[PDB]
């Protein structure tokens, strides 16, 4: 077909990321070609129609095929598509923008950074933090405390921030003053702590995050990262009680906050930032993904107030500040933002992600909550997951050479239904469109259904469960 | 005005790239709001039109208003403006783009791994060359080598590469395991080695790095990178012999070439590559900026046949490779390469570049060779520059308090002329789009020697030269 035509094209030229690069290249794993889409439907180059249960990867939030968002972009090119943003310089979409931004997230915050990626942003932010102390004269305060199954990007720095194997291993990360805390991953808790109520674990995470700073000197720790609720690393809410505990220890070693907000922001929990949901104050915060609904490439730092501050006590020391990306403020994508927004507002998106979310909970609890695979169901708001187990009451894990997860994201996949298999573990996340309506989550649970019921009757099958 | 209006309301809410922070929100430091253009003009909120002698920053290489670039990007927002492009996934353009990409850099070259940002693709650049070592069971072999006045980007590790003191004060960079030889800078030579021509003092960079290597024992470097012609660093062209020499001393020590064509790329010098121009053959090729004119935030690097031989051994032992960003592959983005690329080749632009460059080159020469402030002029294709001086004869630098520089700039755009003062030093920079033409080229000069005459004029009432 013109479809494996355009594959085996690929296999000759194209590094693709998360890939097995030798199996690829040489015919040995899969391709596919999307060709398009609309609602939260996307299509391939055969005319094979998905439900896109991930939203592309958590971020095509107001769904597929939104001429709208086509015409705004089109409307700025043919004005400006871009100039820089340096040294004062701004475009009308990007003024507009941070004023829309900020409007979203509240009292408290000052400023937007713009680059194009969340892993960008992060870069951002720690720099940030570094100058913050430099300026404020505590050259020692710079250490950054991130956590295990944290996701904060893919770069050297990014990654090195990332909690997850796959982005350190064979890569020497992290660098150099980043270290990694408990994951917030009440499920995951050893056996031993098997009696222990979510609360208790989140005193236990705040009391190890204490100890860190402590071990560490408080005057060497500058910042925390953190997600509301684990993205890549799980499909986590946070266990009852933990963002007051967390914020409590950060406040008494005076440790900057930086919420990451690339998955949970613009509405995908149900609030326009998942730090509302939670009650969390963060100094900082990582925008990207549902800022555009990936329409086009871009990603923001927000700036609070006490932070802007001493921004500004730097740059009347030492003067302009030593950071930019050539394609910050891209008009373009500053337009496509607007448009995203404007959309998220006039179709209550937050609300239906509130709403239909819960009404996602509730299916996935009534279908899953007594699977003889499934170990947790757990989500909020737009997001949610499977995580399998041979024994649920035990809380035991599969060994991970079987692949339990990705087969159940391949079989997902053999009934049109695109769920992803998490990292380092076994477990189906779901994060579909804003748009999703509750007609459309039965059919994705149904269709999950089938693809958990397949691999569980193969696993008893063959003697694995 | 309007325009004042619009600037007042962002110095309330957006962060500008190298911008004085607190002088922009406070109101003493100008803003522009760039709103239009067309060819090599660009025009603000109050229809004043300038000549960009930058192109944006190196970047808007087919010229302003490109048409059939926009409709590009809208052909294919009406398909899919986005899906991700991990796991063996693609689109259409990305596909071709690859393709396109790899004819223009030439055999041994590969594959390609799409990001957005200049910065980021040297982030991807240094994660291969860790995982190339940690696969061939050489952990030690990691240190990078980068030039004084060279520039990579401006994140952690991007930024700790670049060899500028803006980007790395009050920052902490470098970070570990990267260091800086020699800038290949012969107007900078020490007055110890005056009397070095060209050929000497490339024989002496060479030498350095040698020595270096040497010192830090060769089984711990890993690989050096650098721009075929230094851009932010203060458009410097390599003196003669510099990449012969320098190539024999990384081969004499298994050292990878990273080939930074950030600025070089795609017809800038009056070549396909920089590389091609200076007969450089490197493993690795980082490129952005001219792969789309900025019409779209689009990053790319480049694996030769050696490095990607490693990827698949490494792929085949440990399974797929811990890498990606979310919008890696966009499909938007790949368009405007295609679009752009198309215009590049049916236009002739490279040649543009090379025929009207020698032009600029000519005309540069004759008008600023001998003149009373300039104490070198320099320049090859579409880049050039004006290095000014106290006392050409001596290389005598200005006092940087002085800001002469900056000043130059300043009255070029009162000329109505865009043209950088570059950092670190007193050195006027050109870039301008690869569609100049020469009568252009010789307003572009005019208006630059009203501007130099002007500083000379006042420094000479001052007492300064
Ligand atoms: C040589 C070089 N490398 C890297 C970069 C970084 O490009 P980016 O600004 O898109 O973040 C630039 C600009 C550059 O000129």
């Amino acid at each position: 077909s013109q479809h494996q035509n355009l594959i085996d094209r690929d296999r000759k030229v194209t590094f693709h990321a998360s890939t097995h690069l030798r199996d690829f290249a040489h015919g040995e794993a899969p391709g596919r070609v999307m060709a398009g889409g609309e609602g939260i439907h996307v299509v391939d180059k055969d005319g094979r129609e998905f439900i896109d249960g991930f939203a592309g990867l958590y971020c095509v939030n107001i769904g597929y095929g939104r001429t709208e968002v086509a015409e705004a972009i089109h409307r700025q090119a043919l004005e400006l598509a871009y100039y820089h943003t340096y040294v004062g310089h701004s475009n009308e979409p990007q003024i507009q923008l941070s004023e829309k931004i900020l409007e979203l997230a509240g009292p408290g915050m000052s400023k937007v950074y713009y680059g194009m990626s969340g892993s960008d942003a992060n870069e951002t932010q720690l720099k940030i933090v570094r100058y913050y102390n430099n300026v404020l004269g505590r050259p020692q305060k710079k250490k950054v405390i991130a956590r295990q199954r944290g996701y904060h990007g893919s770069g050297i720095a990014s990654g090195s921030l990332t909690g997850l194997k796959a982005f350190h291993d064979h890569f020497d990360l992290p660098i150099e003053g980043i270290l990694h805390t408990e994951a917030p991953y009440y499920y995951h808790r050893g056996a031993e702590r098997e009696g222990m109520s979510e609360r208790e674990f989140s005193a236990h995470c705040a009391a190890k995050l204490e100890e860190m700073i402590l071990a560490e000197g408080p005057e060497t720790v500058a910042a925390f990262i953190g997600e509301p609720v684990l993205g890549t690393g799980g499909i986590v809410p946070p266990p009852e009680g933990y963002w007051e505990a967390i914020q409590g220890v950060l406040a008494k070693y005076d440790v900057l906050l930086i919420a990451d907000e690339v998955v949970c922001g613009f509405g995908r929990i149900g609030a326009d930032f998942g730090s509302h949901h939670y009650a969390i104050k963060p100094d900082l915060i990582t925008i990207a993904k549902g800022l555009t609904s990936a329409y086009q490439p871009l990603s923001g730092v927000i700036i609070g107030d006490r932070v802007w501050q001493v921004l500004e006590q730097g740059t009347g020391e030492f003067g302009p500040i030593g950071h930019g990306w050539t394609y910050s403020g891209h008009a373009l994508g500053c337009a496509a933002g607007l448009a995203n927004l404007a959309i998220i507002e006039r179709e209550g998106l937050t609300a239906n992600a509130a709403e239909t979310g819960a009404y996602l909970q509730q299916c996935m609890q009534q279908t899953f909550g007594e699977h003889p695979l499934v170990g947790e169901v757990r989500g909020v708001g737009m997001l949610a997951a499977l995580e399998f187990s041979p024994a649920p009451a035990r809380r035991a894990f599969f060994d991970p050479a079987l692949k339990v997860g990705p087969r159940v994201s391949a079989a997902a996949m053999s009934e049109n239904l695109i769920a992803r298999a998490m990292p380092q573990g076994d477990i189906l996340g779901f994060a579909p469109p804003l748009v999703t309506t509750r007609a459309e989550v039965d059919e994705i649970v149904a269709r999950a259904k089938r693809a958990v019921d397949k691999v569980t009757d193969e696993l008893t099958r063959s003697g694995d469960l």
